[PDB]
This record gives structure tokens, C-alpha cells and sequence, in this order.
């Protein structure tokens, strides 16, 4: 066929139940995920394929940069909280990998102050239990994939996407490859 299993994607052997349509993972000190953010854009392309009535999640992982990685996931249920998220993807990524200034959870509110966020509704957001149960699900829907790389993305908790079946020559063909991939399996 032109889409096959064990390609442009996989299946899971363990199909997860009443997971999000179209689910990703990312970590701010995962580097293809820096590329698929700022370079690619990978969200708001397959976004951009998607069928009506489809919505689009992303979720912060732990498992890559020890403490700050937990912090950074804490962030990102603050974010997704406030509904700050294209505020601070990008200075977060660059902060991590580009000018390395973020080291501590401190640095990390800083740039949310710089943001425009209030400092008082930051560490109100950060300090709540709607938080921590944002970064509980946030761990859960990885658990429930065994997650163990990122960027990931998953769709209907069935199918996994396999980038590395993908032309790497041309950027642009690597991204509507992977969207129309994403289309595809949402269809399916």
C-alpha cells in the first residue's frame, strides 16, 4: 500500500482508551522538538489537514532534564491552565536551548513575568491542585503509551507516528508527509 504499518507509522499492541484524537509529546530540552516547534511547525500544519471536529493536544514530558524537566512540566500545566501557551512556547525552547538561561524553576517564571503574566496569578496557578492535576494527566497519557522518546505524536491512542519513514531532503515535504500522514490515520 502507500500508507503501511511498520512506515510512516505503527500500531499500538496496546491501544489506549478514550485517549485524545490527536495527541503530542514534547520536552523544552528535546532538540527535534525545539525544530519541530520553531522550524517546521509541525502542530499548526497538521492542524491546518485536520478534519471539522478534531482537537489538538500537547502535553510536557519528565523524563529528559532530571529536576528542571519535572519543573518543566509543572510550567506547562501552568500554561495550559492559563491559556498562555503561545506566549511562552517559544522563549521557553529558546531560554533551554538557544540562550541557556533558564536553570531553575525561578528562570522559568521569569520568563512567563516577561510574558505578561502577573507573578500573583503565575505562583497562584503554580501552587494549585487544578495544576496538579494537569501534570498528573499529563504523566498519565505518556504512561499509557509506555512514552520513551519524543517529539511523539499519537492519534485515537491507536497509532503511533514514525517520522523516521519520512524524506529528511526537503523540509517542507518532511511536514506535509507528516501531516498528511496524521490525516490519514485520523480517518482510518
Amino acid at each position: 500500500a502507500q500508507y503501511e504499518d511498520g512506515k510512516q507509522y505503527t500500531t499500538l499492541e496496546k491501544p489506549v482508551a478514550g485517549a485524545p484524537q490527536v495527541l503530542e509529546f514534547f520536552s523544552f530540552f528535546c532538540p527535534h522538538c525545539y525544530q519541530f516547534e520553531e522550524v517546521l511547525h509541525i502542530s499548526d500544519n497538521v492542524k491546518k489537514k485536520l478534519p471539522e471536529g478534531v482537537k489538538m493536544t500537547k502535553y510536557h514530558v519528565n523524563f529528559m532534564g532530571g529536576d528542571l524537566g519535572k519543573d518543566l512540566t509543572q510550567a506547562w500545566a501552568v500554561a495550559m491552565a492559563l491559556g498562555v501557551e503561545d506566549k511562552v512556547t517559544v522563549p521557553l525552547f529558546e531560554g533551554v536551548q538557544k540562550t541557556q538561561t533558564i536553570r531553575s524553576a525561578s528562570d522559568i517564571r521569569d520568563v512567563f513575568i516577561n510574558a505578561g503574566i502577573k507573578g500573583e496569578e503565575y505562583d497562584a496557578a503554580w501552587n494549585s491542585f487544578v495544576v496538579k492535576s494537569l501534570v498528573a494527566q499529563q504523566e498519565k497519557a505518556a504512561a499509557d503509551v509506555q512514552l520513551r522518546g519524543v517529539p511523539a505524536m499519537f492519534v485515537n491512542g491507536k497509532y503511533q507516528l514514525n517520522p523516521q519513514g519520512m524524506d529528511t531532503s526537503n523540509m517542507d515535504v518532511f511536514v506535509q508527509q507528516y501531516a498528511d500522514t496524521v490525516k490519514y490515520l485520523s480517518e482510518k
